[PDB]
């Protein structure tokens, strides 16, 4: 039996910020600020990767397999995983973009971690990754609730009963119509009540079925990772969990809601912040448009420091955050 | 230990074909008057009918697209709405041609190291939405996974990306932000499936001469022959239908599996090798071992949408 701990972590959130009074400018949560990207998508996904890749103290050559989650990628043809492979220069690696919304991070961890349990995986780098900005209309309730960022880890096969344990992830088909842009594609819809409650339930069953399965009470759960989606979103799965609200870690404030990136963002913070120990049990939990959701128990190993650092960075930004949106 | 064995399969090309005429391997191509979502919703039909499975049943629905009719949200979910599959994982895999073969490898793994007990992987698109033009149509083809004890389906598999070739092949501002090198697109394919092809067979323990059908991914018919003569296997297990469809991006291995078993090329207990390429340049390869049944169990009425238009017409 194999595990896919998570060695590696990072984050990168671009240097242009966008406050709410920035935003009473042009316009008439939870969220104070969030970011706008002067860059694509894969070149946050990049940054990201470089500082887990650091982190983790792999070699690019060690990396088997990238899993970009991502609903704002650059191109579609071809996809932006192989981007970051050809920027960081890893040779062979399975690349693939997995779509399944704000869920998408949950989602790339679970794959990656099962191709590693049952096949020749050895390490993984699994990015979530977002330009919403890219999708706002100005006019539109909407504007205030998305920033752009990217969150990576990197995965390494090992013995030890570590990473991902458990994980329950699914999707609300009749939910589908509640939250989409629907003719962005070959071809806003947002039910702000019905997200609400289909997110609550939809997350809620799962991280129940996650404990059940692991054997866990809600007491010996040490931090949670959630979608930073909405406040009242989070206070309420904790609420209907009984998980207390202190365990939760909450950064929506500083980067508003970036869909696949908020989980990996929130979990390479909680672990700069010390909030994470060796050997916590994680909760992660999420959802998105779909009505994708999901959960997973993840069994933290030894480290939460750097083994290094990297000096990795975007390009200088010469513009304002109001400036990238003229 | 537990496998994934390849239950149903089944097809959906749309009715409007596109001979060659004036206004590859390739005489013909279908062009879709549906969106990709729609081919695929048909092409699972089939494949759940030919599976003999409930749509209760189905724990993963994968969608290989890079042609998908939306980002937000995905198109996986739409299928799922469109059949009723209760709760099911869903999402959209992007890896371009390869993206039914890592869809199959996915989905495989996921079923051998935790709890989803069928599934269903489509590769679908609509290639026609992207053209400024004889290499590509539309369509799609699925399966249906179920766990069983017995050795079969997907074996072992290899599956990566040269990325040193992204910029040979390419549509750059279509997302968020045609390149098209045909001499370095073919020595990559070729190096790319060969050596994937290579190390699988090698893993497996199997000569050549065990393989009984390859199912390629049906971009050109030249390369394909190189292929297989570089691998020193007999051309003639390469199941051709190129002629027929053209290039449909990831649904060619899924509709090729499943026409090769509706003219019986395929028998019970065969060695299949899957290889494929895509833009990226994606790449891979995949050792299938068939199981007892290479037929439906039932068939399904399902139907696309009356077409009133001709392919011409729907081009203009």
């Amino acid at each position: 039996q194999c595990y896919a701990e998570i060695t590696g972590w990072g984050k990168c959130l671009p240097p242009a910020t966008l406050s709410n009074h920035d935003l009473s400018t042009f316009l008439d949560t939870g969220i104070e600020q969030r970011r706008i990207s002067h860059v694509n998508t894969s070149d946050l996904a990049t940054v990201a990767a470089q500082h887990a890749i650091a982190c983790a103290g792999v070699s690019v050559e060690e990396i088997d397999l990238i899993i970009v989650a991502t609903c704002s990628p650059d191109s579609l043809i071809p996809n932006i995983a192989s981007r970051v492979q050809q920027n960081l220069g890893i040779p062979s690696a399975a690349a693939f973009d997995l779509n399944a919304a704000a869920t998408g991070f949950l989602y790339g961890l679970e794959t990656a971690t099962r191709l590693m349990q049952a096949s020749h995986y050895r390490h993984a780098l699994v990015i979530g990754a977002e330009r919403l900005s890219f999708y706002l209309d100005w006019t539109k309730d909407t504007a205030v609730l998305f920033g752009d960022g990217a969150g990576a880890v990197v995965l390494s096969k090992t013995e030890q009963k570590v990473g991902l344990q458990d994980a329950q992830i699914g999707c609300d088909a009749q939910g589908r119509d509640i939250l989409a842009v629907p003719k962005f594609g070959t071809a806003f819809d947002f039910v702000g009540k019905e997200i609400f409650k289909r997110a609550v339930r939809g997350m809620g069953a799962a991280a129940q079925q996650v404990l059940a399965r692991s054997g866990l009470s809600t007491e010996e759960i040490d931090v949670v990772i959630p979608h930073q989606a909405n406040i009242r979103i989070i206070q309420t799965l904790c609420d209907l969990a009984g998980i207390a609200q202190d365990k939760a870690f909450v950064n929506i404030h500083r980067y508003g809601n970036t869909s696949a990136a908020t989980v990996p963002i929130a979990l390479c913070e909680a672990l700069e912040q010390g909030k994470i120990k060796p050997h916590d049990d994680l909760l992660v939990a999420a959802f998105g448009a779909g009505l994708t959701w999901g959960a997973g128990h993840i069994r933290w190993g030894e480290r939460i420091t750097p083994l290094g650092k990297s000096d990795a960075q975007l390009p200088s930004c010469d513009h304002t955050a109001l400036d990238l949106l003229s």
